[PDB]
């Protein structure tokens, strides 16, 4: 007899979870074939799992090709308002979205200083007749000058 | 730079650095980056 070509045929994701980084971004990660991640609100072909960030409520899930994972369900901010403008401080407000974050800092840069508070939020000490542009970190940046 | 760091405020001076202003009687902890 003839002895043929002896012949290679090749045929869930753990524990995808996902990150509220901005109000357009999140970032996704995943574990162990290609995948490819669904978001609905209200399709991305990858080569390897892990980390990605998905940008531009909403349900997401990884298949990995074939199953899916499971379907997470996840959730713009507001300009800065000066509630109070002084010649060493700024009370700064904003109404933001009423949801849990892990971080919320304000960042107000100057040509010679750039302080990042901890979060309304009170930025003292400020030089005198001095300009900073101040952004919200999890945001648009605002320029204010100081009082002299 | 110079980065000083204290329980309330941190602050990055871009550069010996003067670190100005600073709280009264605040401890901050200061590290150079390249
Ligand atoms: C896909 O994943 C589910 C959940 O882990 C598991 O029950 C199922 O057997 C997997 N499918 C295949 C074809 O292995
Ligand atoms: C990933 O690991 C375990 C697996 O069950 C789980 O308890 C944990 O919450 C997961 N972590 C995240 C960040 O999703």
């Amino acid at each position: 007899t003839l002895v043929l070509a002896p012949l290679e045929l090749l045929t869930p994701p753990r524990n995808f979870s996902v990150r509220v980084l901005s109000p357009r971004e999140l970032e996704v990660s995943w574990l162990p074939v290609y995948y490819t991640l669904h978001w609905q609100q209200e399709e991305r072909r990858l080569e390897t799992a892990g980390t990605h960030r998905l940008t531009g409520g909403y349900s997401l899930w990884v298949q990995a090709h074939s199953n899916s994972s499971e379907r997470l369900h996840v959730r713009e901010l507001p300009e800065l308002q000066l509630l109070e403008l002084g010649p060493y401080s700024l009370s700064l407000t904003w109404a933001g979205t009423p949801d849990p974050l892990g971080s919320l800092q304000l960042e107000c840069r100057s040509s010679a200083e750039q302080l990042r508070r901890n979060v309304k939020m009170v930025v003292e000490p400020l030089q005198p007749r001095t300009r900073y542009q101040c952004r919200l970190l999890l945001g648009t940046a605002e320029v204010y000058e100081t009082l002299g």
